[PDB]
Parts: structure tokens; C-alpha cells; sequence
């Protein structure tokens, strides 16, 4: 016998490939059907939803309130250090395999100050009630005058930000605040439990979701009027996730690095048919600490804080496509408008958020840098639900990379709290 | 004291609403500020139902995690859900049939499940999810306004199930949440103690608006569709499951809790007839002690089969007040809410009010018509009492049936 | 130290805004990206006042539920709310004759009982309800936004006060907001180390946008209210509330603790203040010391008369800068939340700044003008202190003479 979580995810990976190709030579359902046919898959999207909201509170909380405030300014120092050394490799290896091959070269017709504002905007929130289900977003109008309201979605920033000076502040007071510990350590707990309930559901939403996904118009499009541009994304995405992120791996640590990423499948699978790096969170965390056994002090505070900054994926998509785009026109990309793009894709990645669809709010910024209209990315729009799923499941894999590597250096300052 | 002084709130409401209407004439902006200690009430009673939903579900479920003695304690609260279950179908089958208060359906029932299961517990609080078909069609979600009802207790339902699981780990949330619970049961009674004003106004507040005598006539078939509902509950219904499962003549064993039903009318409370219940069980229809000892204590704060039942025709007599349907996604969310109300209200008969406003709130229906139930709630909170220990009753006798096998291994 | 770095701030930000708008020529949008590390500030502010009202409200009712030692407890507990409710109406009134700044009345008031009692606990953390009088007329609500913080004042002080009662059923709550609320007030010792620099880029933001000097006429008359509404206090009421119920020449009772007030220039903080104060009223006025260990300790933490003067002032002076007149439903805003300023800030006066911004946000006053209210704060802080041991050295001779039964049998 074996584990049947992971062996029927893969099951209804095949039965959901094999169940939304056959339906479009078979049947011709309309518009209407085919948002009823994947409404499974609707209602594990907001069941996981759902759940983020109390595992992002009482995660971040209890993991910064077991460190003694010192330990914690190093682990969050080998956290942003190890953030910043591989979406720095990951744009710049998607920088050289977008000009090297060469992609967009004779297919030729086939606000960023004010977004990098907003996310010192949306550290600090205006109530803690609203970041709970609204986010902040600034609008430049009339020389101009800037006003911003609030649009919808939740400030996962926010929210991190507060609960890591709430984390700091409640393990500096000691005994007077050891009740607020272990509220938060029964309900980090608790609603681990349901992800594991969410679990259950998993095999039975996959099913609908990627086959509601894969029922759409036209297979020509992908295939091959925007071939060898997903040749050059899928191709970056493969090095840098398979070779380069298992080798910064077992440099630090010396224990076989596909064995860590075997025992992610779950997590791995799950991003590879959501698309969503923050719903994904909670099985991220229990097939990181369950599987691979790395320690609760360190996923509690690597693993949020990377679901939202380290976005690898994202930075390698953002250095690949706006290439591209700026490959379809006859722009020279001089020196200076490289560094630039590998410099804004950074940013990029940074500002974006885990939520579906969430590569083309952030695409503007990194387009807009180099000169590039805003409307240039309605090329992008076609195959953008594939793409989406590859670069979730490399996001996925980065911050579970982090937690082993972060572990291993800093095995001594875990060691050091004692009885 | 409360049935006293509310019944001096409709009685002291009434003439006053008859010696302003007919001794002065006032605009409409007026009789909207006679009515002005009436809506106070309105919105007390809308503040409490928030951390009254959030705390007697986490602390109910987990009760009853703890409470459950293996196959007697699980064959009594499977009989407590299918007959409040019974009841509240039977409620809405008979005040739709009747309809007292008169003169796609595919995405309201997705509608139903999409709310079980929102995106954010925060917007559960206060908004619901609500779809529109439009556009060979396409599907708009809009996020309108109103507590979503159907998913903090779906949320807390399984909440309160993990931490009840967790044991040691999760002690902590439990206590938490019992005190929590005890606090707002609190608030509820202070609340309870300015609601005699607020009916007042709010009663004094419909006879001005009235021109007609139909309204008497509506409250009238209201009152006949409880007593038939509680009619048939209570000689057709719960007579019947004892006869499916135990041949043993239910009408015999009704009458051998003759002394318990009569003393449930003078008290007019399902756990303060306790001690005279237990004894005309055991000492009459000679059922063995060792159920009873369990069945009827857990059963007078959970089998609440006259309360579900009028709760849920309660509901409808307002949505035909108003002149609705509901539907069809609007009728499962009364028969789950009302369902549940005898885990969202803790064992406390002061929230039988507050429990109607979780009901009239899940749909979205307007709470101030609320009066109009309470004007005639004493007169049929009497007879809620009487069914509700009388499925306590039938229950001493279904679950020994089921459960002879544990009584020769127990001892 | 507090001090001593933001007069640098304001020094530094004045001599910073003269050397930007006399030497450059900003736009519309440069002006905006000038003031946004002060824009942050002025939302690290309002990001805290929702667990401050919170958490304070509950644990300092709760508190006070403990502290009252029968009749010499109530009677302290009674003069420091009066006090500060004259203090605070003292100020309304003067602000409102002398109007610094400048150059229905049914539907208000009735806003302010509804938005005590919202419907939703969840809403209230962030929409306030409003009514508007339209059509022999209607009345429509809105729920517009900006947070309630006279539904979670009320609610917490019915919340806090139902804790005290349940005693040992209710101790997890006790024990989780007292956590909850040494944490929110760690984070804004936290806020308030970032506060210099963020006065910095506010002030000059400030300076860039001006033209003229009468910004600063208006700013030499607000110091000339809040300066003219303690010397009220201290000499004409403070020595009058005294001689209404101790015949004994107040003014010979304040020549007695002429030591405590001298000291509480230097110092300039209440609590610290306290050893010499306790002498102060014992060795020259004679007073119990049973009376004086009770009334001093509760009362530098609870009698802030000079500091609720002075936010009844400021507010108002905001809502005359910007061009306003409030009506009479948003002074009321201005007399309870600066009222209960008292409890909504435990016993610190670092907190003096964010007891500002609920002021303002309970009303809907724009925070980002705090800062004219911050560049002449360290020229009045002295002067509050003043008032604050002034109201504590008063009160040890009148609860005396009002318990002096007390005093006879307790021995
Ligand atoms: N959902 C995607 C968004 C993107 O980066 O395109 C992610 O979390 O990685
Ligand atoms: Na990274
Ligand atoms: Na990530
Ligand atoms: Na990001």
C-alpha cells in the first residue's frame, strides 16, 4: 500500500487532461456549460481561499514569537538574502536565453513610480479589517493630483508586515504575553487540520478545474502562431528549477536535493493546475514539514514571507516576455536597456501577488520602463493560463528550496534555545 | 417576568397606537420618529448575531465531541438532527401550501453552495456572494451586502469540530470560545431587558401604518399554521418514527408522560421540567436509567422540534408579508439555518428572538416585521415547550430499541 | 529624549521647507512624493488605533470592575469623569467663541445613537452610518466609510463590563486582552520612534503649500485657547467644584501642593510625579493616607483633564482650518471620544499623539493636518501636566470630605 493524496492528484490529472480534450472533439457546449462544468473546481479555488486568511495570521505570529528577537534578525537576514540571490539568477538566466535564442526576431505581425509606491502603501495599512479583504491601489489624474481607492483582494503584504512586528513584539514580553502564544499556536494548528480536510477535496476539484481549463477555442494560437516564445519561458523555467535551484541547494546542504523536491509533489502539482502561489500556501506548508521534516520555527516565517516577495517564476516570465515584446518591434536593447530590465523585472516580481493572472498587472511596469506601450500587451492574453501554471509550480519550489536551505544555515541558532 | 412584561409591551403598544392615529395626524417623517426606540432594538439585535453565530457553533460541535458516549451517544443526536429536520420540512411544506400572508433556479442553488464555502471570512461577516446570468450567456459575481449566515456556520461547524479533535493542543480555543460564548449570552439578556421598550414603539409604530383589518386575519392563519404544524408534529409525525422502529403502540407510551407535558405548560421551559420528566419516563413507561440519564438532560437544550418548526414558517409568514417567493435557494437556506439554531443558541430560552433574526438575516429579509411574530408569541410559546419535550420523550424510547445490545454489556 | 528629537524635527523641517520652496518650484506631483514618508506616518497612526480602542476599552473597564473599593472607589472613579467631561465642555465652548481658523439637527443627533449601536461589528471597525432626509418626507441610510469609533467605544465598555462580572468563567478574556493590549502598546512605542522623521517630511510638506502668515495667526490663537481653557480650569472651576463640597479655601489647598506642581513642570510627566505628590498632599494638606494611596495611583492614569481640554480643542480647530462648522452630532463625537481618551489610552503618555487621530477619525477630520497640531505640542505639554496633577491633588480633598464616614469605621 501507498499514500493516496498524491496518487490520486495524479490520477485526476490524467482523467482531467484526458476529460476536457475529449469533450471539444466530442461536444459542442456553449459559454454557459462550460462554466458549470467546472464549477468543482470554483469551489476548491475558494475553499483554499478561504484558509489563507487565519494560516498567514497565526503562522507569521507564532513563527516569530519562538525566536528570541535576535535569532529572528537572522534568519530574516539569510531569508531576504536568499530571496535576492535567486531572483537575480532567475532574471538573469532568462535574460540570456531570450537573446541568445532569439525568439521574436521576423514574427514582427504575427505609472511605475506610482506601483512601486503602492507597496509601501499596502505595508502599512490604513485598518486591519479592511487589509483583511481589500487592497489599496493609486490612480494618477487631473500637473496631476493623486488619488486611490480601495479595490478588492487581500493585502497579503499587509498583513505579513503587521504580524511580523506583532510576531517580534509578543516574544519580547515574556510571560506576560505567553496566553497570545498559544492562542495562536491552537489556531495555527487548527487550520492546519482543515487544509488537511481541503485535502480530500483536492483530487475531486482538480478533476473539473483543469478540465474547464483546457476546454477553450483554439489549440492553434499555443501551439504554434506563439511558438518558440513558450520555448523560451518553459526552457528557463526547466534550468533554473531542475539544475540551478538543486544546485544552490546541495552546495549548503549535502542531502540529494531531489529528494526534498520529491517530497514536495504535492505542492508542486497543486500550483501546476491552480496557478496561484498564495492559494497553494497551505500545502506548501504541510508537505514541507511533513514530508521533509524541516523545522516549524523557520517554514512559519520562510515560506510567508517568500509566497509573496519570492517570486522567481514571475521575474523569469517578466525578463523573458518583455523581450519579446520588444523583440516584435526593431529596437536596438542597448546595454543600457538590459541592466534596466533585469533591474525593473526584480521589482516586478517583488510587487506582484500570488493570485491568478497576477503576470500581466505587473508586465505594465517592466514594459513601461523600457518605452513600450501599455496596450502591447494584448499578444501576452492568449497563452497566459498555461504559462501561469509553470512559473506557479517554480514560485512553489523556491520558497520550499528556502526553508532546507535556511535550515541547514542556520542549524546552530535552532540548536542554541535549549531547556 | 419577560413573558409579563411583554405582553404589557403589546398591550400598552396597541392603545397607544390607536390614540395617536386617531386623536393626531402625522407626516410620514414623524411616524418614522415614533418609531425610532423600536429600530434601536433592530440593530442590538443584528450587533449580537455575529459573535452569537461565531461562538455557540464552536462551542456546541465541541460539546458534543465530548459529550457523545460512544453508540448511545451518537444514536441521540442522529435522532435530534431528523426530527428537527422532519419538523422544519413540515413547516415549509405546510406554510407554502396555505401561504398565510398573501393578498434561474440553477444559479440560485450554486448560489447555495458558493456561500457554504466564501472566499474570506471576513467578508462572511458582512456581505454574500450573489451571481447574475446575463450577457450565449455569461456569470457576474457582485459581492453584495448582508451577513452571510450559511458560511460562518459551515466554517464553524468544521472549526469546531478540529479543535475538538485536537484535545490538549486545542484547549486553549475551547475555553476561549466558551468564554466568549457566556459573554455574549450576557449581552443577549441585556438586551432582552430594553426589548419590552422596543416593542412597544415598534408595535405602536404598525397600527399607524395600518388602514385595513386583513392584518389581523393574516396573524390569524399564522397562529393556524403553527398549531397545525405542531398538530401533526406531535400525533402524526413523531408517533410514527416510534412505530417504524419500536412496535410498541406510541400512543401508549404518550400517555404514560401525561404528567411531564402538563407541567411543560406551567413552567413553559424544556429544562426546568427536567426532574418531573425523568421520573415519569422511568417510573411509567419503565424505560432503563441509563439512557434516560443522557437522552433527556442533552435533549432539552438540542431537540428543539417545536422552535425549529416555528421558526421556519415564522420565516415565510414574512417573506409573503412582504410579497416574495424566495425561491428555491432562499427555502434550503431557512431549513438549514433553523436547523442549526439549536446549536447556535446555547441552551438559552432568551434567544428565541435573536434566533428568528439569524433566520430573517440569512436570506435577507427585513428584521423590523419581526414585531408582528413577538405580538403572537405568547400565545404559541406554550405549546412550542409541549413539543419539544415530547420528542424528548419519544426519544427514551427509540434509542433503547437501537441500543438493547448496550445494555447488556455496560453493566 | 521624545521631546528633544521632534522640536529637532520641527526645527529641521521648517529650515528644510524654506530651503525647497525659496530655491526649487515643485509641481502638483513632486509636492506629493515630498510629504509621502509623512503619508506613511499619518497611516502607521490609523493602522493602530483599531486594537488600541479595543483592546484598552476592554481591559480598562474590566480594570475598574476590580479597583472600586466600595464607596471610596466609586466616588474617585465618579469625580474623574465629570471633570473631564467640564474640562472637555470648557473647551468646546471656548473654541467655538473665540473660533480659531476661520477667515436638520434632528438627523444628527438621532446619527449618533445609531452608529452607538451598529449593525454589524465587523462594519464598524470600518463604515460609519448616515442618514439623509429626502422624498412628506423619507429617511435613507448609506453606510459610508470611515471607522466607527463610537460603536466600538460602546460596545467595549458593555463587552469589558460583562467580563468583570463573570469573574472566573470569564478570566481567558481578561488575561487575552491584557496580552492584547501590551502588545498594541509596544507597536505604538514602535510608531513613535519613527514619528521624528515623519514630522519631518510633514511639516515641510507643509511649509512648501503656504503663502501667507496667516497660518500662523491661527496657530498663535490656538496656543491662546488651549492656554486660555487651563487657566479657566485650574483657577476658576477646578477651586470652585472644591468649594461646593469642602468649605476650606481652595486656593490655600493648592498653595499646600505648590511643591507637587513645580515639580511636574520639570518632569513634565503625571506618573512619574507621583512620590513627590503623595508627600506634597500629606505633610502640608493634612490628607489621609489611606485616601492618597488609592486616589493618586488611579488617578494619574485615569484624571487627564488638562489632555482632554486640549483635544477638544485641537479637533475642533482642524474642523474650523478646514472649512467647517460640525453641526452639533459631530461636537458630541468630539466630547465622548476625547472623553473616553482616558481609558482608550492605558496610563501612557507616549500615546498623546494616536489619542489625536481617534479624535479625529471618529468625526472624519483629515489626520494629515496633525502636524500644526505637533509643532506647537511641545510648547503646551508642559502646561497640561500641570493641570493633570492639579485635578489629582484636588481630588484627594474632596473624596475625603465626601467619605468621612468611610474613614470612621474602617479603623
Ligand atoms: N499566480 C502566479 C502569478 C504570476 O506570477 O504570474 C504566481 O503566484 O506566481
Ligand atoms: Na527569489
Ligand atoms: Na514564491
Ligand atoms: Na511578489
Amino acid at each position: 500500500k501507498n499514500n493516496w493524496v498524491l496518487l490520486s492528484t495524479v490520477a485526476a490529472v490524467v482523467l482531467g487532461i484526458t476529460t476536457g480534450v475529449l469533450v471539444r472533439e466530442h461536444s459542442n457546449l456553449s459559454t454557459l456549460e462550460k462554466f458549470y462544468f467546472a464549477f468543482p473546481g470554483e469551489i476548491l479555488m475558494r475553499m483554499l481561499k478561504l484558509i489563507i486568511l487565519p494560516l498567514i495570521i497565526s503562522s507569521m505570529i507564532t513563527g516569530v514569537a519562538a525566536l528570541d528577537s535576535n535569532v529572528s534578525g537572522k534568519i530574516g537576514l539569510r531569508a531576504v538574502v536568499y530571496y535576492f540571490c535567486t531572483t537575480l539568477i532567475a532574471v538573469i538566466l532568462g535574460i540570456v536565453l531570450v537573446v541568445s535564442i532569439k525568439p521574436g526576431v521576423t514574427q514582427k505581425v504575427g505609472s511605475t513610480v506610482d506601483a512601486m509606491l503602492d507597496l509601501i502603501r499596502n505595508m502599512f495599512p490604513e485598518n486591519l479589517v479592511q487589509a483583511c479583504f481589500q487592497q489599496y491601489k493609486t490612480k494618477r489624474e487631473e500637473e496631476y493630483k493623486i488619488v486611490g481607492m480601495y479595490s478588492d483582494g487581500i493585502n497579503v503584504l499587509g498583513l505579513i508586515v503587521f504580524c511580523l512586528v506583532f510576531g517580534l513584539v509578543i516574544g519580547k514580553m515574556g510571560e506576560k504575553g505567553q496566553i497570545l502564544v498559544d492562542f495562536f499556536n491552537a489556531l495555527s494548528d487548527a487550520t492546519m487540520k482543515i487544509v488537511q480536510i481541503i485535502m480530500c477535496y483536492m483530487p475531486l476539484g482538480i478533476l473539473f478545474l483543469i478540465a474547464g481549463k483546457i476546454i477553450e477555442v483554439e489549440d492553434w494560437e499555443i501551439f504554434r502562431k506563439l511558438g518558440l516564445y513558450m520555448a523560451t519561458v518553459l526552457t528557463g523555467l526547466a534550468i533554473h528549477s531542475i539544475v540551478i535551484l538543486p544546485l544552490i541547494y546541495f552546495i549548503v546542504v549535502r542531502k540529494n536535493p531531489f529528494r526534498f523536491a520529491m517530497g514536495m509533489a504535492q505542492a508542486l502539482l497543486t500550483a501546476l493546475m491552480i496557478s496561484s502561489s498564495s492559494a497553494t500556501l497551505p500545502v506548501t506548508f504541510r508537505c514541507a514539514e511533513e514530508n521533509n521534516q524541516v523545522d516549524k520555527r523557520i517554514t512559519r516565517f520562510v515560506l510567508p514571507v517568500g509566497a509573496t516577495i519570492n517570486m522567481d517564476g514571475t521575474a523569469l516570465y517578466e525578463a523573458v516576455a518583455a523581450v519579446f515584446i520588444a523583440q516584435l518591434n526593431d529596437l536596438d536593447l542597448g546595454i543600457g536597456q538590459i541592466i534596466t530590465i533585469s533591474i525593473t523585472a526584480t521589482s516586478a516580481s517583488i510587487g506582484a501577488a500570488g493570485v491568478p493572472q497576477a503576470g500581466l498587472v505587473t508586465m505594465v511596469i517592466v514594459l513601461s520602463a523600457v518605452g513600450l506601450p501599455a496596450e502591447d500587451v494584448t499578444l501576452i492574453i492568449a497563452v497566459d493560463w498555461l504559462l501561469d501554471r509553470f512559473r506557479t509550480m517554480v514560485n512553489v519550489l523556491g520558497d520550499a528550496f528556502g526553508t532546507g536551505i535556511v535550515e541547514k544555515l542556520s542549524k546552530k541558532e535552532l540548536e542554541q534555545m535549549d531547556v
